[PDB]
């Protein structure tokens, strides 16, 4: 279930964080624009830029932490609050997160792995509802 999936992702954080982020950029290519330094580079070319692996791992670490403090896939208001008020996210709308989670759920379903994708679906939706209640456009 969702709790096992957190263990799974944590177990190989770097690999899942890169594979899922690239699935996101690839499914929704106009999102690359928020990441100036990843414009014009292949999947393999990005995996040797130091900040790409740093960034992806830190994003999914934090995502995993938020996932963990959630109850029944409902995130803490204060976690939602940190995602709105972070400098890096000032330009973002909830539409951006919707996309990440649609790419994340699509990744899970495509893997041969028994992820609880429905639960990740719910979590993404609940995180988007909480981002808005917390003030994100
Ligand atoms: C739950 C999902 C997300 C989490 C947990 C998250 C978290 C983070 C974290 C932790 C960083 C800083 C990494 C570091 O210190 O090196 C970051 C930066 C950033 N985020 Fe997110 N984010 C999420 C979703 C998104 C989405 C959906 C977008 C746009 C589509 C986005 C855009 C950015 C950009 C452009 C940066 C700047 C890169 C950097 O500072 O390294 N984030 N985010
Ligand atoms: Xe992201
Ligand atoms: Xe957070």
């Amino acid at each position: 279930g969702f709790k096992q999936d957190i263990a799974t992702i944590r177990g190989d954080l770097r690999t899942y964080a890169q594979d899922i982020f690239l699935a996101f950029l690839n499914k929704y290519p106009d999102e690359r624009r928020y990441f100036k330094n990843y414009v014009g580079k292949s999947d393999q070319e990005l995996k040797s830029m130091a900040k790409f692996g740093d960034h992806t791992e830190k994003v999914f670490n934090l995502m995993m932490e938020v996932a963990d403090r959630a109850t029944d896939c409902v995130p803490l208001a204060s976690d939602a609050n940190t995602l709105v008020q972070m400098k890096q996210h000032s330009s973002l709308t909830t539409g951006n997160f919707e996309k990440l989670f649609v790419a994340l759920v699509e990744y899970m379903r495509a893997s041969g792995q028994s992820f609880d994708s429905q639960s990740w679906d719910r979590f993404g939706k609940n995180l988007v509802s909480a981002l808005s209640s917390a003030g994100m456009k």
